[PDB]
């Protein structure tokens, strides 16, 4: 009855998601596995631009880790059924690679002393339950193999979008999302590997239009949605902390302060509430997949129609890292 | 026939107009007045961080500066009552200090041997004609002394609002302006004058959401608009250049290419067309006061129900500083 | 020990943080003419050190921070604050009176030591903890935690000088952006023309004056250090160069070695090729950086580069919270 | 002169830029493996050197550049071009073949001379404009434009070295960040551990070689700088500081006075105080700043400071352009 975590992938959402269960009661990581010289993973793991410094000491030793006194195994294999997870005891994996990020891809990590349970970091294709957890993870009963912890935008925007829908009743949306840039733009000008002409551009020192999928796949989350709404994004130059808008049409008149109660009364460890003038910084590091932020909501009325604008602050790191171990833990636990 | 422009405000914005007006034909500035140390004023107008260096020289000479060959006069006055603008021929003022921004305060530069018009760079308050040029510059007649070129954001704003209204037809609005940090930001956190807790943040470390006034006071330049829309911002780390969102609800149906062949057939040198994938360094320093971008136009229907969005960019500093010097130009020449 | 902080800025903001954490001290008094809405609101949240660690209300008079009060006034004039209402024996002045005017704290029902942000003038003691904080005896009314550029710079050039003997030396300190810069081009009070210009999209030259001024905390460096800074776009973090001649010759090991046998709480030693963010918040006064040291020998001479990090807020509020304390208890 | 361009990277694309504005010098082909519509669009859109001066429309097998076509080809191994068949004389090699291996670029229907955009190795001439071009004859088949911040610091040491003679010294580049740094925190090819960072949000340091290389340009100074860079947020735009001791005693007027002196189009001097931002764009290969002169003096020996600007970009490019042009009249 401890939840025993194997990483496969260690880049940025993979050390995340390592520091985060730290502080989680019932979870631990045994097994890294990654094909990155282990001293750069480890110097990774030490210092990180925006996430602070490791709450510890991390040494590299033979064949892995020493993370505040205890030995994790850092692996480097290739492919998923090549990995002898259960060795080290592992239960579920945090698929977070990239590149398997399927189901037939994924399942690969369940093998003859493999693990037992998968969740990807995308939104993983057809036959892969999508979770964000505290709006949707009553739809896992425990038979699932391979289950996806959804995107990062996802997880800020669907408890947000669900508490429109459960108290309002939501006709249709489009989203945009002030996001910061990320790893798929370039530094300065220059061909990236997809040829898009906006992310060939210098991240940050640009504000950089870039499309979006959560609004669109919203339905994978909330069935009712389905459809329902689009959006797109701006890449600004903070290197992380995001914050997604929703305009939208309602089946009901509301006014601002209905709509503020609507979502505090939503509130939870996922989905927080607040009434503080707060700006990007102030949530780099959080742990609420989703922050409402009242300050900003806007219930316009002309001629008895209501457009209503509705805001959500989210670290696209840490938020989404947090909801993937809440998943992670709860998933393990349902067997 | 030479329209003489005293300039009262040597800003940004003061600035800026002067060294746009040396590539227009028939404006030319004979006086400026600010308090300001004329060393310190010629260093920032030889040297600007994100329109580059001044296009020739600059020196300052007893009494105001050389500036390409020819003598401008540079005065400290106070009060716009004590400017002899007649002195150097000044017909038209374009007051900048954001201090006299009112008829009342503004009307004192027209006073015996002062100027005869004046161009306030502020909405300017009642009994003032708001112009955006090449959108409302028509309601000028002639006989006005104090008129108002409207705001940046509104340059922005108003030829995009106008053709969706003068094509489709507007039912509501709301807009969302992704803007580069401005002067009433501070540089790190801190107390600041009118004690707003936002913009008291860090400007180049922060997404900080602002409120605007061009989308709720577009009726000074669109009356058929008055009350239609309503609006907000997200500051964002670039020094200059910024874009405006609009999600808006129209009264016929339409489709994505309708709406950007109405943007096209609406171009001219205030509103530019494109269909470029550009970012935000790429509009420093343009002379159009909106430039409408057809890639991120999005026309959602929804069980028979649209949004539209729109979306045009603009240098809020040298894309206002065009408009005012078209404004400026014209008004003098109409008398 | 009982601290009263006059001027809530940056730095008597990030004091007051720090002191929550430094068993037996406690700020029981805050003055500053500011807003006190707006003063508890850039406590609670900071954009380079992070959120408040606890709880921040605005309560009549004060605030409630961690279930404990703390008094808040708006007094302009230090003569006027009842320091000793509130229990506090010591002032940190950061509002930037850095005469022995700021002894005006002291009176009957104020306080009875003064610690000043900044450097202090003529008869001013100019401390840096764990460098020269054993010139302090007691008796001493208002006193210099001196500036953050010193407290980096000052236990590296001091190895120097005791494993090695300085001849000369000269400062560049790569330095995050500051409040004395525009956000955008404009004028700024004092009319310095490279402070005019945007701090976050430049980098932009400024004077020092912490090598000039060392000889306030290490006598014989006295007139043997200059330099100046190069302003970056970073809100905070920062780093000094020192290239000096020596009065032995020297390597890199040995340099390095002597700098690891010098560390305590307030000079850290590092071998790890770390960046700027990795310092933000840190407590070391300097954090010497092994990796970047130069030991150049040409024809018999040697250039010698040292570097060292700081967070050029935080760094140096730790400095002055361990003064503080100390100067208190003695 | 009709110039070939082989790499259509941020060099590449602003040596066509450059090249636009300068009589008697044109390009007539670009080589490189891009999609022409990418190469295009960033050709037309540069974030840092702002949008290009004209038209560019994407033609079957090249662009229309301002009316007159530059053919454009994806030939992946120089021996396959035919330079000659557009008239191509000298070949701009910036791919990152930088041996005289450079030279496959000449054959029957290929080009006559090569410029490489790098360092060159053992048997390659390394040229920085107006400061030793007058060591090209003509028969060299590749040379070298250095690198750039070599065209930085090299008229600068060069003036120290005419005029007063130089023992050694230390440079310190305060440099903008460059396509080698992540833009979030990663691994990268090579490994560095700082070069992993993220470059615009932090101050970085890293390894230089121009210092070390400097006898290439200038035999006298070999061996005798040595250096090392602080990469921060800046996206273009650097500054060389260079710490000296000197054969003669000098004052800061006689330094001002003496890199003065040696002004020319490669070598600026300016006494404004300016900022990298005003540096974007310049022709000047090196930017001398009287402003940020020390020549400290203690004791009787002399540390001399000496700094220059250089847009690490266009600088470096209007270097590579004069070289290009010189080379191939010769
Ligand atoms: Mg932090
Ligand atoms: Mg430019």
């Amino acid at each position: 009855m401890v939840v025993k975590v194997g990483i496969n992938g260690f880049g940025r959402i993979g050390r995340l998601a390592f520091r985060r269960i730290q502080n989680v009661e019932g979870v631990e990581v045994t097994r890294i596995n990654d094909l990155t010289d282990p001293n750069m993973l480890a110097h990774l793991l030490k210092y990180d631009t925006t996430q602070g410094r490791f709450d510890g000491t991390v040494e590299v030793k033979e064949g892995g880790f020493e993370v505040n006194g205890q030995f994790v195994k850092v692996s480097a294999e290739r492919e998923p059924a090549n990995i002898d997870w259960a060795t080290d005891g592992v239960e579920i994996v945090l698929e977070a690679t990239g590149f398997f990020a399927s189901k037939e891809k994924a399942e690969q990590h369940i093998h003859e002393n493999g693990a037992k349970k998968v969740v990807i970091t995308a939104p993983g294709g057809n036959d892969v339950k999508t979770v964000v957890f505290n709006t949707n993870h009553d739809i896992l009963d425990g038979t699932e193999t391979v289950i996806s912890g959804a995107s990062c935008t996802t997880n800020c925007l669907a408890p947000m979008a669900k508490a429109l829908q459960d108290n309002f009743g939501v006709k249709q949306g489009l989203m945009t999302t002030i996001h910061a840039y990320t790893g798929d733009q370039m530094i300065l000008d220059g061909p990236h590997r997809g040829g898009d002409l906006r992310r060939a551009r210098a991240g940050a020192a640009n504000i950089v239009p870039n499309s979006t999928g959560a609004a669109k796949a919203i339905g994978l989350v909330i069935p009712e949605l389905n459809g329902k709404l689009d959006g797109a994004a701006q890449r600004v130059p903070v290197p992380t902390g995001s914050v997604t808008e929703l305009v939208a049409t309602l089946e009901k008149d509301v006014t601002v302060e209905e709509v503020n109660a609507a979502m505090k009364a939503a509130a939870n460890d996922s989905y927080g509430y607040t009434e503080d003038p707060i700006v990007s910084s102030d949530i780099v590091g959080i742990s609420y997949g989703s922050l409402f932020d009242a300050t900003q909501t806007i219930v316009q009325t002309v001629d008895g129609n209501q457009l209503v604008k509705v805001v959500s602050w989210y670290d696209n790191e840490m938020s989404y890292t947090s909801q993937l171990v809440r998943t992670l833990e709860y998933f393990a636990k349902i067997a």
